[PDB]
RNA sequence: UGGAGAGUUUGAUCCUGGCUCAGGGUGAACGCUGGCGGCGUGCCUAAGACAUGCAAGUCGUGCGGGCCGCGGGGUU
């Protein structure tokens, strides 16, 4: 059903009269690639409890990716902070042209072939929710058609 | 029919920002190594100095000769 990516994993410190005290940030990608794809960040004492928060979370939020012959229906450019996401519409056989975080989304997404490219803070955790907002951003002939309508 | 990023400022974080790496290229050079062939390519520095040979001539169907030679004439 679900497949589940694991982003990255960061070990965190914070301080106390005696020393530092750690905890652990995970952040992971879930998808049925094929078209729902979601993002979880979290965080807890060890690693695995981490990673399985992070899991939770991300079915928490999901995204329903309008894919197209394996493409994305336009190009969307999305800003997170000071993140920036480029997603560029690509024909069959290109592939999945992406650094590794939008990457890990956009194919448990069902995405196939795209043109991407990170700009501004390449930090992975707001580069991962900048792709998400991107996406969720995608609209549709119809999904127009139904706005303009009226 | 076309676009990937990563390492490094902090106890940790976000940002700013420089440095650095992965790719491609070259009339190259250097080291260790070196079997065959095809096609290319080879002074990028002193437009410094050059031995030696060759690198622009050809025409007797424009012309008159010199030199070396043969043949035939005008005479007893
Ligand atoms: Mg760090
Ligand atoms: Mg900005
Ligand atoms: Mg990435
Ligand atoms: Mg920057
Ligand atoms: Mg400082
Ligand atoms: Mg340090
Ligand atoms: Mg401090
Ligand atoms: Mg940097
Ligand atoms: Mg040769
Ligand atoms: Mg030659
Ligand atoms: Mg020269
Ligand atoms: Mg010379
Ligand atoms: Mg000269």
């Amino acid at each position: 059903d679900f497949e589940e990516k694991m982003i990255l994993i960061r070990r965190t410190a914070r301080m106390q009269a005696g020393g530092r005290r750690f905890r652990f940030g995970a952040l992971v990608v879930v998808g049925d690639r094929q078209g729902r794809v979601g993002l979880g960040f979290g965080k807890a004492p060890e690693v695995p409890l981490a990673v399985q928060k992070a899991g939770y979370y991300a079915r928490r939020n999901m995204v329903e990716v309008p894919l197209q012959n394996g493409t994305i229906p336009h190009e969307i450019e999305v800003e997170f902070g000071a993140s920036k996401i480029v997603l560029k519409p690509a024909a069959p056989g290109t592939g999945v042209i992406a650094g590794a975080v939008p990457r890990a989304i956009l194919e448990l997404a069902g995405v196939t072939d795209i043109l991407t490219k990170e700009l501004g803070s390449r930090n992975p955790i707001n580069i991962a929710y900048a792709t998400m907002e991107a996406l969720r951003q995608l609209r549709t002939k119809a999904d127009v058609e139904r706005l303009r309508k009226g």
